[PDB]
């Protein structure tokens, strides 16, 4: 099920979803394998997260190229941080047109990020506002609330049974919530518990830093958000 390219890893979750996964040692952390999108929507390619690096993401590039061979018509990344965002200039390389939560991209210099050329805005409940993200086809991105970062945004797949949650979602089985350095701990379940009720249809929860996994996924990460307040 599991396809090595290169350094990196890719998955198929579903005719026309996968998913690419990249390592990065970090310093007190070990090889931290960080994990996002790919959706074929007809004639296009659409990219959920980079890849730790420049150099990984034009390899999820190369392997697009090699395994799809459509164009990239878009990514989106899901905040200001490295294992989401730190492939930005690649994409930019490449002539991709890029999207973030208009606070990831006011975030993403003093992160070390470079931003997304386009912002994201989101309604009061959580939607994005439609202008904002033209033809995203079957991505369908909300703002769930502030959780592992005050800037995390979610994205479903709509025609799957797949929601991606990014670093706010751990896996069921999970001991931790991992990185909370810039967490909103007393509003991180209520988001969680935000993610659950936006695609409650979503039978397949991918998350960055475990395998996919069934919505166990979302109320232990919840319950284990309790414990913050
Ligand atoms: O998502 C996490 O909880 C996480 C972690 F547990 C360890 C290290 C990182 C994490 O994500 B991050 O904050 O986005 C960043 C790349 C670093
Ligand atoms: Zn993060
Ligand atoms: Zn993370």
């Amino acid at each position: 099920g599991d396809q090595r390219f290169g350094d990196l890893v890719f998955r198929q979750l579903a005719p026309n979803v996968w998913q690419h996964t990249s390592y990065l040692d970090m310093p007190g952390f070990g090889a931290v394998a960080s994990n996002g999108l790919i959706v074929r929507d007809g004639g296009r390619v659409l990219v959920v997260d980079t890849a730790w690096t420049d150099d990984q993401t034009a390899q999820i590039l190369n392997w697009i190229k090699q395994e799809i061979n459509l164009p990239v018509a878009l990514a989106v990344v899901t905040h200001a941080h490295q294992d989401k965002m730190g492939g930005m200039d690649a994409l930019h390389a490449a002539g991709i047109a890029t999207y973030a939560n208009a606070l990831s991209n006011q975030l993403a210099p003093q992160e070390g990020m470079v931003a997304a050329q386009h912002s994201l805005t989101f309604a009061a409940n959580g939607w994005v506002e439609p202008a904002t993200a033209p033809n995203f086809g079957p991505l369908k991105v909300f703002y769930p609330g502030p959780g592992h970062t005050s800037d995390n945004i979610t994205v479903g797949i709509d025609g799957t049974d797949i929601a991606f949650g990014g670093c706010l979602i751990k896996d069921s089985k999970a001991k931790s919530l991992g990185n909370l350095g810039d967490a909103d701990t007393e509003h991180y379940a209520a988001s969680a518990r935000a993610f659950g009720a936006a695609f409650p249809k979503a039978s397949m929860i991918v998350m960055s830093h475990s395998a996919p996994d069934s919505r166990a996924a979302i109320t232990h990460t919840a319950r284990m958000a309790d414990k913050l307040r």
